[PDB]
């Protein structure tokens, strides 16, 4: 069976990775005009999720470990349309710190983005190791958005995610927006789309949603406030188990933050065996916590 053992970049410690975090965070601060002033935070979170979400628990293929998004098959996956923006953002960071692995860089970008957008601390472990082009997973492992709750549940079980983890992870859809040219969907999930909050759940419960076709002829749910939900988003209030958890997170942002942090770390670590003597997970300071 395929095993991927975490191997710390030789000679590196917490402080080295904090420097990489800081470079990402400083560039996030600088590049604030991207995507009509949203900034790069959301697309970096999506990149970290898409490089991880190719994992298959049945044979340990895909996942974040190998950094295989750098290869054309995966870079050009139609499911990844738009993520090239995140890759280009990270290019100068990788040039500044060439010692970091691709998987560590892509995953760290997501952690940095969540924290810099005032989200929870996400513990992060190093040691993903670049693997060759023939280890790149085929396209088609990332999820469709036109589906229902049953599809969502079945999909996420391939990643060993349970209902609470699924609902918590989807809270990231308060970030950024859908772009018609990338995915055939258009619009934001809420008003505060570059600050990490529980707005996704509040909006799911409190907005007046109308099912409509968009200009790409796909169905999405649109509110009078100018927000949208993907069919897979809206499925979280159609399924009774998911709905219960949506209510919990709409009522308690702190609980959402706690559960999101665990689920996101788990997502980014699926497929990786951490030696029992590996470093403990790192918790990076924000720029603000460092006075930078
Ligand atoms: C059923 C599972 C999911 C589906 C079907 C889905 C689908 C989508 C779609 C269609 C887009 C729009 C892409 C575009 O037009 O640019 C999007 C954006 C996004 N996705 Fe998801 N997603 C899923 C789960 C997740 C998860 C688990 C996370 C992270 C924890 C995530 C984070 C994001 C973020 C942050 C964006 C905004 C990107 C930007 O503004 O550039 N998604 N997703
Ligand atoms: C990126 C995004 C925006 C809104 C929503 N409901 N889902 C995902």
């Amino acid at each position: 069976t395929l095993v991927h053992v975490a191997s710390v970049e030789k000679g590196r410690s917490y402080e080295d990775f904090q420097k990489v975090y800081n470079a990402i965070a400083l560039k996030l601060r600088e590049d604030d005009e991207y995507d009509n002033y949203i900034g790069y935070g959301p697309v970096l979170v999506r990149l970290a999720w898409h490089i991880s979400g190719t994992w298959d628990k049945h044979d340990n293929t895909g996942g974040s470990y190998g950094g295989t998004y750098r290869f054309k098959k995966e870079f050009n996956d139609p499911s990844n349309a738009g993520l090239q923006n995140g890759f280009k953002f990270l290019e100068p960071i990788h040039k500044e710190f060439p010692w970091i692995s691709s998987g560590d860089l892509f995953s760290l970008g997501g952690v940095t983005a969540v924290q810099e957008m005032q989200g929870p601390k996400i513990p992060w472990r190093c040691g993903r190791v670049d693997t060759p082009e023939d280890t790149t997973p085929d396209n088609g492992r990332l999820p469709d958005a036109d589906k229902d709750a049953g599809y969502v549940r079945t999909f996420f079980q391939r990643l060993n995610m349970n209902d609470r983890e699924v609902v918590a992870l989807m809270g990231a859809h308060a970030l950024g927006k859908t772009h018609l040219k990338n995915s055939g969907y258009e619009g934001p999930g809420g008003a505060a789309n570059n600050v990490f909050t529980n707005e996704f759940y509040l909006n799911l419960l409190n907005e007046d949603w109308k099912l409509e076709k968009n200009d790409a002829n796909n169905e999405q749910w649109d509110s009078k406030s100018g927000y949208m939900m993907l069919p897979t988003d809206y499925s979280l209030i159609q399924d009774p188990k998911y709905l219960s958890i949506v209510k919990e997170y709409a009522n308690d942002q702190d609980k959402f933050f706690k559960d999101f942090s665990k689920a996101f770390e788990k997502l980014l670590e699926n497929g990786i065996t951490f030696p029992k003597d590996a470093p403990s997970p790192f918790i990076f300071k924000t720029l603000e916590e460092q006075g930078l």
